[PDB]
């Protein structure tokens, strides 16, 4: 369902790709996307998919455009127009000046003190999962470990109910990866039916939770409403529920694939942290964009206002001119250089979590199970979207390899 070419679109710049059902979808998602950097694609695309919108395919581009705020505008950052129209998420839904306020806040919730306190849950998570996943010589990791692990850190951070768990993630998964089974604006409302009562209730008898804390405090000396809180939190949810779940995912089915990075893993811990880097260049997987505040002249291309551009996180880290090899995964690489928490005033507040629960996993997991693989004739299917994902993720091993601890 192509969307008719609008005047301002030279026909030259026109490749019809669909983010969220891209054409070598069966090769990988990564895959599936840098097909928009080969030599047959302009750096500025038009795709006449999901409506029509521009696409950025390269770092430089990506990062311009992102440091940029006043001609692209986080105003509607959502492809297709309804669901970025429908979103109204803070702090990202803001443009700086306004925007610094309310990340200074949701910034004293997920930041680097907070990791640090929770180090010790994470680390106890991680290995009593591990540990009761070990003996069975078999998972679902995508069921098993990549969900529970985050998810359960994130809802004990928040205070809310591992029995939610079900019911949020579904809505989660509407929002980044929408199915049909929806629409944009009744996701996001069932989201916010749930949040409303909780908010009202921690507004009245604050906790020490995330909730507590932002339901009540401050941005710009003044109380945030009710509205704002709402808004915040629905962003934090999603952030909780839907990146880190995937991410551990695609890191997990390379890792089971690939013996000899395993094995540097184990033997040379020095590395984590600059593996840690590296995967998250490779598996890279957000794509979101702006929205043009004018006309507006860029990299030679006449931009309209009111046009939507997609700018690929996931991109900038698969560009040859800013990696050499790109898709392949070196663990020693001089500079992994990637925007896979954003570029620019948007920077992931949750990149410290997210990192440490990465770290803790491959340290903990490898350390348990250093031998494990896919199971024999699992196919594996990712998924594209706003947020790419991995389907299910079917491993298999032998127990007698494995090391308790
Ligand atoms: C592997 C995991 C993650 C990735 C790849 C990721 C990626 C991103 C990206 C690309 C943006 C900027 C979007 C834009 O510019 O429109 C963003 C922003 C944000 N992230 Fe993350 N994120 C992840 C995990 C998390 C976690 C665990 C949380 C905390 C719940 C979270 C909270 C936030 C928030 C609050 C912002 C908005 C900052 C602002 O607008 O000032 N993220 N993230
Ligand atoms: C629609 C406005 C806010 C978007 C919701 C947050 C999130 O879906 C997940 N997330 C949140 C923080 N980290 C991941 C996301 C994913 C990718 C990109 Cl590019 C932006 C956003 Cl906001």
């Amino acid at each position: 369902n192509l969307a008719p070419l609008p005047p301002h679109v030279p026909e030259h710049l026109v490749f019809d790709f669909d983010m969220y059902n891209p054409s070598n979808l069966s090769a990988g998602v990564q895959e599936a996307w840098a097909v928009l950097q080969e030599s047959n694609v302009p750096d500025l695309v038009w795709t006449r998919c999901n409506g029509g919108h521009w696409i950025a395919t390269r770092g430089q581009l990506i990062r311009e455009a992102y440091e940029d705020y006043r001609h692209f505008s986080s105003e509607c950052p959502f492809i297709p127009r309804e669901a970025g129209e429908a979103y109204d998420f803070i702090p990202t839904s803001m443009d700086p000046p306004e925007q610094r306020q309310f990340r200074a806040l949701a910034n004293q919730v997920v930041g680097m003190p907070v990791v640090d306190k929770l180090e010790n849950r994470i680390q106890e998570l991680a290995c009593s999962l591990i540990e009761s996943l070990r003996p069975q010589g078999q998972c679902n990791f995508t069921e098993d470990y990549a969900e529970p692990f985050p998810i359960r850190i994130f809802m004990l951070l928040a205070g809310l109910p591992e029995e939610d768990i079900p019911h949020l993630k579904y809505l989660t998964d509407q929002m980044t990866r929408p199915d049909g089974s929806m629409t944009f604006a009744e996701a996001k409302e069932a989201l916010y039916d749930y949040l409303i009562p909780i908010i009202e209730q921690r507004r009245q008898k604050p906790g020490t939770d995330a909730i507590s804390i932002v339901a009540n405090g401050q941005v710009n000396g003044r109380p945030i409403t009710s509205d704002e809180a709402k808004r915040m939190c629905g962003l934090l949810l999603v952030g909780g529920l839907d990146t880190v779940v995937n991410f551990l995912s695609f890191s997990m089915e390379f890792l089971a694939k690939s013996p000899e990075h395993r094995q540097e893993l184990i033997e040379r811990p020095e590395r984590i942290p600059a593996a840690c880097e590296e995967l998250l260049r490779r598996f890279s997987l957000v794509a979101d964009g702006r929205i043009l505040t004018s006309d507006y002249e860029f990299h030679g291309v006449q931009l309209k206002k009111g046009d939507q551009i997609l700018l690929p996180q996931m991109l900038s880290g698969l560009d040859e001119r800013e990696n050499a090899c790109p898709m392949h995964v070196d663990f020693s690489r001089q500079k992994v250089s990637h925007t896979t928490f954003g570029h620019g005033s948007h920077l992931c507040l949750g990149q410290h979590l997210a990192r440490r629960e990465i770290i803790v996993t491959l340290k903990e997991w490898l350390t348990r199970i250093p031998d494990f693989s896919i199971a024999p004739g699992a196919q594996i299917q990712h998924k594209s979207g706003i947020v790419s994902g991995v389907q299910a993720l079917p491993l298999v091993w032998d127990p007698a390899t494995t090391k308790a601890v």
